[PDB]
């Protein structure tokens, strides 16, 4: 009645990009050693009698490029779960009981630590983006969190179900329009993976979801996203200068994931890491055209480590320097495949490495970087960022 | 090139504004009047008398008069796990709404699309929203594919909201119409209640009372900022946008997704914790804009029951001609979860046009869209009406 709506357009529009403000990441307590997973993998599953498809495992985790992974599964746990344990056996209620639980009581570690190395109170949080593939829920896992961490009962959040891999660049996409549209918004991104919706056991049958059984790991990485920073409160760690989303072409049905009595279970159609290699520079040029950038070796790169295979070939479409995947193959060596949560790892690595190894930026010493997030759909998020001055 | 560069030439200017509205339902249509004796025939639980009167009790005091289901008596023969109160049927329900859901979605959209006028390349946003299933790819990977979107979409999958995320997806379609020039953003809610349809259970009234109300439809809305005069015809503004957690309102509404399907619990006294809280929310919203005639408003608040519209009404004393596009849309078309405000929204547009009413919001200028659910989550859109 008083003011109009372009007056209230006006003053509810923040300034300036969003930025990361803070990086904070959780694991499980759980270690396993992939060197060590085909022996420990195939005793859980009873299955070591099929000696040529362990064979075959051996060299599939030999290949994954993995040192350790973080899994909330134990054997004692799998030990009381053979319904977990074998390929296809009714079991979902049992794993919606796990990570309905402890996907909230995970994004909450990493959030913690987010919240603290930003140093101000819960309360200025605004905003909650939580993002999660492993099980669903009502009300949804960012209630859980909401209610753990004690945020305000007015946060404006954001669930996102089920969405995949490329999750990871989305829920940054998303904290940009929340970040930069309303002024004193603060954001809180939280990702969190647990892998007990789709461990199962082994099956000659269906080779592709034997990969996943190599590569998915256990992880939650939170960032703390906001425009127009508190000088000398806050500080800036990267900017989200532009984000958007893409469907590779003849890539259909590449991966598909369903949700069923059995859990969630994975197929592998179509050359994942072929896909990604021949349209990477398309979606390159797309976001860095517009910015008189062409150079894919100038600018740091942080990539969704979903397979070796995936690195490896883009690294050689784009003839990289072995130093730019750095960051994203090492995050992979520790931690395996976080899905959605991968993303933020290497943010988190990439500035600590920086600041670790005297570079100029927060991102190994470049300007300008580049994030890509890979998924089902073969959907790619590309998201343009920026560093900080170091 | 530097950031804030972008920033300025990449940022809208105006108010996000509904430019479009189109809505579906399935074919088959049931009849609250029959649906005790269809319900309790099918489910075959006719020897439960007691309960088919306490189920008839319900469906007379629902205010519904009629719903659409995908659900057909034929399916429902061939597949008595879903008739069955708890049943393994998650592999056969989801069988159901991946198709269905983007499929029901497609034909709102095309309705949306159409009134819009302008050419599908022209939408940048998808933002799908269901409580009926998951998938990956998604539902919104799922329309794109239907409706011929350009890939590079930026799509928005919203998996097992509730019922208030018809409130949900327009507070997120204005941040991305607001903060990006050009957006355009097709936002689609569709919902079919093949998860939740169930068997009746003498132990789990709560359970029982979503048979009586929960329906299925699609509604689809495009969103955008600085409208083209010419080309392009605004219906409603997007002025604020706001989620709340209502107090002591813990496990009220709660939805598990099992091998049985998704089952609804009800704890707590839903609307009065709605009625209670109904002021804070209307004064928080409108009490910075200088409004506190809530009956000089128009009104979209989600029909999750006609308890809930009698008790906040009457908290308020709200004109009782407040509430006459919220529940006609639940007598003609039950709770269609998050897409019930989007119908609704339609419904009093349309109404005011042939009303002869000098705005699309029933003449007033300022309004409000409510969305209840899960977590006793409120949400609250300050909208406001275009002169007809």
């Amino acid at each position: 009645a008083a003011v109009t709506v372009e007056e209230v357009r006006k003053a509810q529009r923040a300034s300036g990009p969003a930025t990361v403000l803070a990086i904070g990441t959780a694991t499980p307590a759980n270690c396993v050693h992939q060197a060590d997973y085909p022996d420990y993998y195939f005793r859980v599953t009873k299955s070591d009698h099929l000696t040529d498809l362990k064979e075959k495992f051996k060299r599939m985790c030999d290949k994954s490029m993995i040192r350790k992974r973080y899994m909330h599964l134990t054997e004692e746990f799998l030990a009381e779960n053979p319904n977990m344990c074998a390929y296809m056996a009714p079991s979902l209620d049992a794993r919606q009981d796990i990570v309905v639980v402890e996907v909230p009581k995970l994004g909450k570690a990493a959030a913690q630590k987010a919240l603290k190395e930003w140093g101000q109170p819960r309360s200025r949080i605004t905003h909650l983006v939580f993002c999660t593939t492993s099980g669903v829920d009502m009300p949804g896992a960012d209630y859980q969190l909401t209610k753990l961490l004690g945020l305000r009962p007015s946060v404006n959040r954001l669930m996102m179900y089920q969405q995949g891999s490329f999750a990871g660049g989305t829920v940054l996409r998303v904290a940009k329009d929340l970040a930069e549209n309303n002024r004193g918004a603060r954001v809180l991104v939280v990702c969190s993976e647990i892998t007990a919706v789709t461990f199962r056991g082994p099956s000659e049958s269906h080779l592709d979801s034997l990969v996943g059984q190599a590569l998915f790991g256990d992880g939650a990485a939170a960032v703390i996203v906001g425009a127009d920073p508190d000088e000398r409160a806050e500080r800036p760690l990267f900017q989200l200068v532009s984000a958007a989303q893409t469907l590779l072409p003849d890539s259909e049905g590449a991966i598909d994931g369903h949700l069923r009595e059995v859990g969630l279970t994975f197929h592998l159609l179509k050359d994942v890491p072929g896909l990604i290699s021949k349209n990477i520079e398309r979606a390159l040029e797309a976001a860095f055209a517009p910015l008189g950038i062409s150079d894919w070796n100038s600018i740091f790169w942080v990539a969704h480590p979903g397979g070796p295979a995936i690195l490896d070939q883009v690294e050689a479409k784009v003839s990289l320097d072995k130093a730019r995947m750095r960051a994203t193959r090492h995050v992979l060596a520790e931690y395996g495949n976080m899905s959605s949560a991968c993303v933020l790892f290497i943010l988190d690595e990439m500035r600590k490495r920086s600041a670790e190894d005297g570079c100029a930026t927060t991102g190994e010493g470049l300007d300008w970087g580049v994030l890509f997030g890979f998924g089902p759909g073969l959907t790619v998020e590309t998201v343009v960022l920026h560093s900080v001055p170091i």
